[PDB]
C-alpha cells in the first residue's frame, strides 16, 4: 500500500511577518535536499519520497505561503508573492547550498531560484515541471475548456474559490490511480474555507499559456534558456501521457538539457508522486552519489 499518514514533526520559520511550515529530516550534516511543492498540494505530496532520501541526506520540505500548514496572508499569492517567501525561506533557514527536487509550480519557484543563485544549486530533480505553453492546442484536450474557464474572474472563480473544483475533481485527475479518503482530507485540510483557496485559483491563471501573463512567460522562458545551457546535474521524472510534460517533450528534453537524465515512471498525470513514489524516491536516492556535494 501507498502510504497515506504524514508522520513529520512540524517546524515552524517566521518569515516577512508570516509563520511557514516545513519538514526536516534526515542528518544534520552534507548538502541538504529542498523539497519544493506546487499546485494544489503541500509538503504532503513528499510524503514517500522523502522516506528514500531521508536516511542518508537532509531533506526540508516547506508548504507555501497560504498552503499546508503554513499562515494565510490576506494576499493575491501571484507567483512573485511564493517568490519573495520563498527566498526570505531558504536565507531564513541558512541555507548555503543545495540539491532541488520541485514539482509543477515549485519547480517555477525553484527554477527562477536556481537561475540566479547558479552557484549554490548542486542539482535539480525535477517532474511535472512549468514551461511556456506556446498555444493552448499543447495543453491536454480532456482539460482544455476547464482551464480556459479557470482562467476568468467570474466562473473560474466561482468553480475554484466557491465550489472547491481544483481539490475534489481537478486534484484527482492529476493521479491515475484512485486515491483514498485519507489522502483527499490531508489535500482538504487548508482549504476548508472558500477564502483560503485563492491561491488555488491565482497559480492555474499565472500558468503561461499562449503569451499570458507576459510577464510570466518571460521569466519561465529565461529560466528555460539557462536550463538549456547551464551543466547543474539534473534529472527529470515523467510519465504518461502526463499534463504539462507530454511524453514527446520529455524526449526532445533529454537530448537537449546537458548532463540529464530522464525517468519513465509508468502512467501518470500530473502528481507523478502520487503513482509511483517509489521509483521516484529510490532514484533520487542513487542520483545523489553521483553528485559532489
Ligand atoms: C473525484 N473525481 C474523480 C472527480 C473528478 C472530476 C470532478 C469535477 C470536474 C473536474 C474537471 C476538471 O478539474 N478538469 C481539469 C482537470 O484536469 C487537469 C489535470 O491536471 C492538472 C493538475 C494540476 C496542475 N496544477 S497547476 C500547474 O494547474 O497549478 C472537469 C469537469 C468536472 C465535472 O464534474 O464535470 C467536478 C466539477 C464540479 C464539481 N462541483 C461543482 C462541486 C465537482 C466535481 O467533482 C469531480 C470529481
Amino acid at each position: 500500500g501507498i502510504g497515506t499518514g504524514f508522520p513529520f514533526d512540524p517546524h515552524y520559520v517566521e518569515v516577512l511577518g508570516e509563520r511557514m511550515h516545513y519538514v526536516d529530516v534526515g542528518p544534520r550534516d552534507g548538502t541538504p535536499v529542498l523539497f519544493l511543492h506546487g499546485n494544489p498540494t503541500s509538503s504532503y505530496v513528499w510524503r514517500n519520497i522523502i522516506p528514500h532520501v531521508a536516511p542518508t541526506h537532509r531533506c526540508i520540505a516547506p508548504d507555501l505561503i497560504g498552503m499546508g500548514k503554513s499562515d494565510k496572508p490576506d494576499l493575491g499569492y501571484f507567483f512573485d508573492d511564493h517568490v519573495r517567501f520563498m527566498d526570505a525561506f531558504i536565507e531564513a533557514l541558512g541555507l548555503e547550498e543545495v540539491v532541488l527536487v520541485i514539482h509543477d509550480w515549485g519547480s517555477a519557484l525553484g527554477f527562477h531560484w536556481a537561475k540566479r543563485n547558479p552557484e549554490r544549486v548542486k542539482g535539480i530533480a525535477f517532474m511535472e515541471f512549468i514551461r511556456p505553453i506556446p498555444t493552448w492546442d499543447e495543453w491536454p484536450e480532456f482539460a482544455r475548456e476547464t482551464f480556459q474557464a479557470f482562467r476568468t474572474t467570474d466562473v473560474g472563480r466561482k468553480l475554484i474559490i466557491d465550489q472547491n473544483v481544483f481539490i475534489e475533481g481537478t486534484l484527482p485527475m492529476g493521479v491515475v490511480r484512485p486515491l483514498t479518503e485519507v489522502e483527499m482530507d490531508h489535500y482538504r485540510e487548508p482549504f476548508l474555507n472558500p477564502v483560503d483557496r485563492e491561491p488555488l485559483w491565482r497559480f492555474p491563471n499565472e500558468l503561461p499559456i499562449a503569451g499570458e501573463p507576459a510577464n510570466i512567460v518571460a521569466l519561465v522562458e529565461e529560466y528555460m534558456d539557462w536550463l538549456h545551457q547551464s551543466p547543474v546535474p539534473k534529472l527529470l521524472f515523467w510519465g504518461t501521457p502526463g499534463v504539462l510534460i507530454p511524453p514527446a517533450e520529455a524526449a526532445r528534453l533529454a537530448k537537449s538539457l546537458p548532463n540529464c537524465k530522464a525517468v519513465d515512471i509508468g502512467p501518470g498525470l500530473n502528481l507523478l508522486q502520487e503513482d509511483n513514489p517509489d521509483l521516484i524516491g529510490s532514484e533520487i536516492a542513487r542520483w545523489l552519489s553521483t553528485l559532489e556535494i
